[PDB]
């Protein structure tokens, strides 16, 4: 575990990250897909080997002895509010499994379900709030990673709230 376990924002390529292992925000067949998930297979295209896994899960496939975390959020243009909500909930609680499992002392994560998965809407909090239910529990630094200074700033203020 790291010595006092922390959560930092930065904004910046995932791909690019100084942790332990990384999240990638996977879709479910194992694709190399669009925006994180492709920086992620431009970087750990090894990773992708049998990573398919259902909405709501997490699959660990080390590229070299790095882990890569794929967590599948759901997709809002296809679930309803409700089962979407249960669903992202669900993802973050299978990474945080999967974060204590690997013994890692920090982890790079992004918010699950905010891009083209978000069916349009802003859903910064949302996802933030499910990722602090899952990983308050776990040990690691968690570096939540995103793009926009806007998040970032609205990411930091959550964090600082707590604290
Ligand atoms: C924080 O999000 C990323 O790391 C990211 C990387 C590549 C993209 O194309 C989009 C987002
Ligand atoms: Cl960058
Ligand atoms: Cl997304």
């Amino acid at each position: 575990g790291a010595m006092a376990p922390s959560y930092r924002v930065k904004r910046m390529d995932i791909a690019k990250n100084d942790e332990e292992c990384v999240v990638n925000a996977a879709n479910p067949r194992g694709l190399p897909g669009d925006g994180v998930c492709k920086a992620v297979y431009k970087k750990w295209p090894e990773s992708f080997k049998n990573s398919a896994t259902p909405v709501g899960t997490a699959k660990t496939v080390m590229c070299g002895t790095y882990p890569v975390i794929h967590a599948v959020g759901p997709n809002f243009s296809n679930y309803t509010e409700s089962e979407g909500d249960r669903e992202l909930a669900a993802a973050y609680r299978e990474v945080a499994k999967e974060v204590t499992r690997l013994g890692v002392n920090s982890v790079a994560i992004p918010l699950l379900s905010t891009g083209v998965y978000s069916g349009g809407k802003d859903r910064l909090t949302q996802s933030l709030n499910h990722l602090f239910t899952a990983m308050d529990s776990t040990d690691a630094d968690v570096v939540i990673y995103c793009r926009d200074k806007e998040w970032e700033k609205k990411i930091s203020e959550a964090i600082q709230m707590r604290t």
